[PDB]
């Protein structure tokens, strides 16, 4: 009873043995499906504990050996005399990559060998986590060539409070509500702004100002920190053939680099991990360009581009809406700044599959995040079933420390 | 009572309807396989619970529970059970029943028409030649000169023992697939399979790229018969651009009318293996789905040479391109031949429509998230930022088995 799983534009069929090891539960039950929902003491920690370093010591192609019953022997010890425990530095590596390739709406997980872990686990304040963040987009940026990196704060840990980034993303502009209620700028971070300023931020008044981090120190108030200018990487956009598209003044920035997840490796907690990787074109052109609540630029470029607004069978939106992405992905070729379209994207992605498949007999996949937001069934993820399921270690969602 | 939430307007709703459900579906607390086309695979105690179940949810319906000419219905039933162990629906209990099999199916984005069905009763059929005139009238009307309405007919019950009335197509117009020389095709990958029964039945095969297939019909027992469609029947379009001139040129065509002729209805515990259903197409079905599925009829690249699109980069995006074109020229077609047909943006907010109705009248509604996005520009309509829930209610549309 392991599930069976279809590719229906080919006919292969394979089986998700990988699945059977879900180490926790999701929402859905034989009774209902909640597949689409957005978002669905020694004891236990031992358990992890074991589990977690019987992967690592399989991952090195060691297992039960002296290394390993030696491993699993201090752990047991440590967690007795401490309450917890440390993970070495190459187990924390591991638990990093092993945390991206078990993420299941990434569509970038072909990547998932090459991360680059920084061990930020002897911070002590706001100031130094500032400077580690620094050093993280200036690496991850590098000038545009980006790579894929995580910073690791310290674990949470009983009797201190927990380092927390309070953006959801290193790079964020801000959302400024007006007079006509309407937004300036993202109204997806219309609370983040609205925290900065409060915080002591001066806001500007513009539609992309870059915004400062708010950064918590165990046990302290949050703390405001101004990205250096030149340390954020931006390309504006151009349509390579429309040329009043550069006219609208929009813009958008190189490193996607998520800030507010938990990553969990062997039970231990990290609150504070972002990690960067590089952008796919539909999530500026189509998500944050496009959608109704956030930049919603769709209609002034149809109407710009001369098309039929009155009538929805002309497909307007779909027509502004390709030639969006078009210039999203001319404007970062042009700005010698890495992005990949959704085409390549999804392509490796069925490479990572038929990877994942030999390796370790399946791989949990988020349907409705890995197929992209547009010209979906262009895509070879589209007609391949795919089964969701929660593996450890793992990036996991978090509540809003505020 | 599941949240369900909509991440553009930010409102949210409980699905109360769900907890009333109950074939299971193939989802378990630790793993989700919410993406599966088939939920896995495919004494008579429990017949009279379904239908009492049926029988309490018509008089629901109609302002009459509890006074009555229900409890009466509940008794000749069971009497009707105990007697000959199946029992005959009340016509319009079988209408109520058809309409609501077309409410509770998940994957289905037009079921706000739910409540405009013709329902063409067939269940004193006895013959395969008695079949294809019903399914010749259903066409017929539903076809309609091209001012489609929706429709089903009804085919007789199976019942203990004895045999199955089929129609062995998957739906009533069809393409041809001719395998070949090469292992390729021409015409319809997706009927290559029936393509072949047709002929190893008395078919002789045909031109290419889009002959009507005719009909394999079952009548109990005895085997399939084929039978030709008429082209007077048969209303089709041939695929034109407003303003890409050679467009006529490919020689592209589809058929007006899509009417589904595998599907099992199940009303009150009682199955009809035989029972099409008919509407009007949303144009993404035609042009994305039909015409630019890999394994359909594979036009993308020929319409992007055509258009001088960068093809040797995918992020020309001339795949996106090429795809909108090809939307665009199946609704222009179909609205100069004065054929109804939907576009998927209309066809999502008719369908965001629907939900508001369900969650006043029902507390929910079940959806398929997967199928009820459009298989383009899915971000773009309504439907896409809305969270779901997917249940199986009864009188239902189910799969079925395929009698080769
Ligand atoms: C290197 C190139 C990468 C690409 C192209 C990529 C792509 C994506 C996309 C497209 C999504 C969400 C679907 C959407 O927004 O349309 C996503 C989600 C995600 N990615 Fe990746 N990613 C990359 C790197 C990484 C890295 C380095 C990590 C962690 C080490 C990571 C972990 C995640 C997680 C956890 C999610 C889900 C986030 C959430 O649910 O909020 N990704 N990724
Ligand atoms: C009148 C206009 C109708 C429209 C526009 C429509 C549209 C659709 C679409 C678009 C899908 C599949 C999703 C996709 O391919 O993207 C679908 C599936 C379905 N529809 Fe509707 N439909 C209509 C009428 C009907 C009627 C009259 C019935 C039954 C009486 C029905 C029952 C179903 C069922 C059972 C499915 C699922 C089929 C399967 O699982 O293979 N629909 N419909
Ligand atoms: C490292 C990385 C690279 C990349 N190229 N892309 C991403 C995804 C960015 C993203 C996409 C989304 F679609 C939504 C979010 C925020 C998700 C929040 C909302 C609900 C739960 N978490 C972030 C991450
Ligand atoms: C993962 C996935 C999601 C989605 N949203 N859609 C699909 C494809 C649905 C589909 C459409 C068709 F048009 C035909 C088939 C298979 C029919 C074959 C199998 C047996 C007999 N005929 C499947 C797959
Ligand atoms: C009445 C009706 C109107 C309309 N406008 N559209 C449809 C949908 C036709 C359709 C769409 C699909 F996407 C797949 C199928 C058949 C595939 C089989 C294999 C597995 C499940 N069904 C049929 C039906
Ligand atoms: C049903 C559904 C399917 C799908 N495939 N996608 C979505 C949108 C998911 C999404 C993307 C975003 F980019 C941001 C949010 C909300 C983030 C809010 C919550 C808390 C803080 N910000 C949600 C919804
Ligand atoms: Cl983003
Ligand atoms: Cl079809
Ligand atoms: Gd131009
Ligand atoms: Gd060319
Ligand atoms: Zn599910
Ligand atoms: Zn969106
Ligand atoms: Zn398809």
């Amino acid at each position: 009873k392991f599930p069976r799983v279809k590719n229906w534009e080919v006919g292969s069929i394979t089986y998700d043995t990988l699945s059977a090891q879900a180490q926790q539960d999701g929402p859905c039950t034989p009774r209902r499906c909640l597949g689409s929902l957005v978002f669905p003491a020694p004891e236990q920690l031992l358990s992890q504990a074991r589990d977690f370093i019987n992967q690592y010591y399989s991952s090195i192609k060691r297992s039960g050996s002296q290394a390993h019953e030696q491993r699993l022997q201090e752990v047991e010890a440590e967690v007795a005399a401490t309450g917890t425990y440390q993970l070495r530095e190459s187990e924390l590596v591991f638990g990093a990559k092993q945390a991206w390739r078990n993420a299941p709406r990434c569509v970038g997980r072909i990547q998932w060998g090459k991360l680059q872990v920084f061990d930020a686990r002897d911070c002590r304040s706001a100031q130094e986590m500032f400077t580690y963040i620094c050093n993280h987009i200036k690496y991850a940026t590098n000038r545009g060539n980006l790579r894929s990196a995580i910073t690791v704060f310290p674990q949470r840990c009983p009797g201190r409070g927990d380092f927390r980034i309070w953006n959801s993303q290193l790079v964020r502009y801000a959302g400024y509500r007006q007079q006509d209620g309407s937004v300036r700028g993202d109204p997806a971070n219309v609370e983040i702004t609205e925290l900065c300023i409060q915080h002591g931020w001066t806001p500007g008044n513009g539609r992309f100002d870059v915004l400062p981090l708010l950064l918590q120190a165990p046990d302290e108030p949050p703390e405001l920190f101004l990205l250096p200018p030149e340390l954020v990487l931006e390309v504006p956009l151009e349509h390579p053939t429309l040329e009043w598209f550069a006219a609208l003044g929009l813009r958008w920035y190189a490193l996607p680099a998520v800030s507010n997840m938990l990553l969990e490796i062997g039970g231990l907690e990290f609150p504070a991990a972002p990690f960067s990787g590089w952008y796919m074109s539909t999530e500026i052109g189509t998500r944050n360009l496009c959608d109704p609540h956030r930049y919603n630029i769709l209609e002034d470029v149809a109407v710009c581009m001369d098309l039929d607004t009155r009538t929805t069978s002309s497909l307007w939106k779909d027509k502004a809406a390709v030639e969006i992405n078009v210039a999203v992905l001319h404007s970062y070729q042009l700005a010698k700044v890495t992005i990949v379209d959704h085409h390549a994207a999804t392509a490796s992605f069925m490479k990572h599959l038929e990877n994942e498949q030999k390796a370790r007999g399946g791989c949990p996949a988020d349907w409705a995040w890995i197929v992209p937001p547009i010209s979906g069934s262009l895509t070879p993820v589209f007609h391949q079933e795919m089964v969701n399921y929660f593996l450890s270690p793992a990036f996991r969602y978090q509540p809003d420390p505020w």
